[PDB]
DNA sequence: ATGGGACTTTTTGA
DNA sequence: TTCAAAAAGTCCCA
């Protein structure tokens, strides 16, 4: 519970270079550089030593340009102290460790250091900067505390709602208190740039700097031992004609980020891609793609007459509270207490194969059913009472909306008997099944079904064939949120949004789909006929859509 | 024992 | 009344 992250000394040199490397340090040898974030001082620490290098190396030109007795190498680390170093922090222990830091880089009266101990996002800055550079907190919605986020709701409401991050926050507050003409850079996650929360984030930083560019690690992991996946951002207020970003996009996740000496190596190499989108073209989603993929985004888009969502109901599997009180194991003796009316199948997101489900393994016991506690006693004694404490501290039951033993969400059954899809929640590739028996899930796994006046025009059949090939693989992941190292989110409000078309192939793609379903049941499955069909199958979907 | 792969709960705002 | 989003994921192993 530290709270403090270090961040990669090439990273670091990269943003602080990324600032100041054009800096003109005679017509201003006042730049104030804030990290509002500052921890230990990763970065401030690094700005010192460019300040210092760039003072130095044209102190006889600034001796002469302006007070001849103020501009000496001996008066050089006073000034960076007193002028141009800002750091702010919520915690005292890195505060008091960077002020020695910053006190020991020279080693008469005191000098004052421009580090606060305070909330950067509570802090009436009483000026702006030239440069903000670091690494804001990351803490989601679950591990911020409520009454914290009742204040980010009503004072960082451009930015900050429902299911926001607190990073989104310190995008808002950097770039209002950045000078005119002034660049900031700081590293992030990178799931704003798709995430539905981050849509208002996106508009606000479209509406109030120039992007110049965006480093995308996807799935690399930057943070040694951490769960996150990164972004370096460079913007600035400067009054641009034109407004292109600078997209550097890895495209081997596999790579150590300690390659090469420098970030500017690796960003050249081979291991990125370049490619420039223009701010001015930005919807409220970002699509940041080449032009080969942006040609084939775009031809997929206009050939499709419907989307998923027009044709189909989608929801989110059970949301049980505690899901030890309520799956068991379907040879679990335990279940013979149960009636097998409660009893359902149960699937995890490791069941959903292409175009089918593994046979299930757990039964849900569908608590809500349970009319009295006197009746069905031995249920709620020797099963589902086991957690009794941890249930009673849902949301739902501590309000009374639920009885103890009650499933937290349970939905609705009609939904979930029937034939539908399913897909996983996460997953490397696309991978949707036609359940054909009554699968049950948790919201690791979604499902639609198709709606009544689309039947006659899309079977289930037909959808998982095009769904699975790998034209539709692609152009998923052409926008969908990149989460982790080989993980896409496949959520309603992208995988919904997902074109889809009918044409003369219709039936033929529908007859292979039903060969691979027809191969993929049988016992002794030979998986390379299902290999050929779906070569096949992908051939005239690229036909259909021209690509 | 750190790095990498398999796999994914329930809290929460709306 | 009841929906769906959210990785500073989580856990394990050689
Ligand atoms: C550089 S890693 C993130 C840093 O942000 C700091 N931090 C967390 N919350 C805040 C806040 N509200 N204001 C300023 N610094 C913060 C943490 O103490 C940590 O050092
Ligand atoms: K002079
Ligand atoms: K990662």
């Amino acid at each position: 519970a530290s709270g403090i992250y270090y961040t990669p000394k090439i990273i670091v040199d990269y943003i602080v270079k990324k600032t100041l490397k054009n800096h003109d340090i005679i017509k201003n040898p006042y730049p104030r550089i804030l990290d509002i974030s500052c921890g230990c001082g990763n970065f401030l620490l690094e700005v010192y030593d460019i300040l210092y290098d760039l003072f130095e190396e044209n102190i006889y030109e600034l001796k002469k340009k302006y007070d001849e007795n103020y501009w000496t190498v001996d008066n050089i680390h006073r000034h960076i102290l007193n002028y141009c170093i800002y750091g702010a922090d919520i915690d005292e222990k890195a505060i008091s460790i960077l002020k020695d830091s910053l006190t020991n880089k020279k080693v008469e009266s005191d000098i004052k250091i421009n580090l606060f101990c305070c909330d950067s996002l509570k802090k009436k800055w009483r000026y702006k900067f030239d440069y903000i550079v670091g690494n804001p907190p990351y803490i989601g919605h679950k591990k911020l505390e409520k009454k914290y986020k009742k204040f980010l709701l009503e004072k960082y409401s451009e930015v900050y709602k429902d299911k926001a991050d607190l990073y989104f926050c310190f995008y808002k507050k950097i770039i209002d208190i950045l000078k005119q003409g002034g660049i900031g850079s700081v590293i992030t996650p990178r799931y704003f740039l798709e995430s539905l929360s981050g849509k208002d984030l996106r508009e606000y930083i479209k509406s109030n700097v120039n992007v110049q560019e965006i480093v995308d690690f996807l799935g690399a992991n930057i943070f040694k031992n951490i769960g996150v996946s990164s972004c370096i951002l460079t913007f600035d207020k400067k009054k641009t004609k034109e407004t292109y970003i600078d997209v550097f996009k890895i495209k081997n996740e596999d790579i150590c980020i300690n390659k090469f000496e420098t970030l500017e190596e690796l960003l050249k190499s081979s291991k990125f891609e370049h490619f420039n989108i223009n701010q001015r073209l930005l919807s409220d989603e970002w699509i940041l793609v080449n032009k080969d993929d942006e040609t084939f985004y775009n031809k997929i888009q206009e050939k499709c007459k419907y989307s998923l969502e027009d044709i189909a109901i989608s929801f989110q599997g059970i949301i049980t509270g505690c899901d030890k009180a309520f799956i068991l194991s379907k040879d679990d003796v335990k279940l013979n207490l149960v009636d097998d009316k409660f009893l359902k199948c149960w699937i995890k997101s490791k069941n959903i194969n292409k175009y089918i489900v593994d046979k299930s393994e757990y039964r849900l016991i569908y608590s809500n059913d349970i009319d009295n506690e006197n009746t069905n006693k031995r249920i709620l004694d020797e099963i589902i009472g086991l957690y009794k404490t941890k249930l009673e501290n849902r949301r739902e039951c501590k309000s009374g909306i639920r009885k103890w033993y009650e499933l937290q969400w349970g939905r609705e059954k009609l939904f979930f008997e029937r034939k539908k899809i399913m897909y996983p929640y996460k997953s490397n590739e696309n991978r949707f099944a036609i359940d054909y028996d009554n699968n049950f899930s948790s919201a690791d796994v979604y499902s639609f079904f198709i709606k009544e006046e689309y039947l006659d025009k899309f079977s289930y059949e037909y959808l998982v064939g095009i769904l699975n090939s790998s034209v539709y693989d692609k152009y998923f992941k052409i926008t969908a949120k990149k989460m982790s190292k080989n993980i896409y989110d496949y959520y309603p409000n992208k995988v919904m949004k997902i074109r889809i078309f009918r044409d003369n192939n219709y039936e033929e793609i529908e007859n292979l789909s039903k060969q691979i379903i027809s191969i993929l049941l049988n016992k002794s499955i030979d998986k390379g006929k299902v290999e050929k069909l779906q070569i096949k199958m992908d051939n005239l979907i690229m036909d259909s859509l021209g690509i």
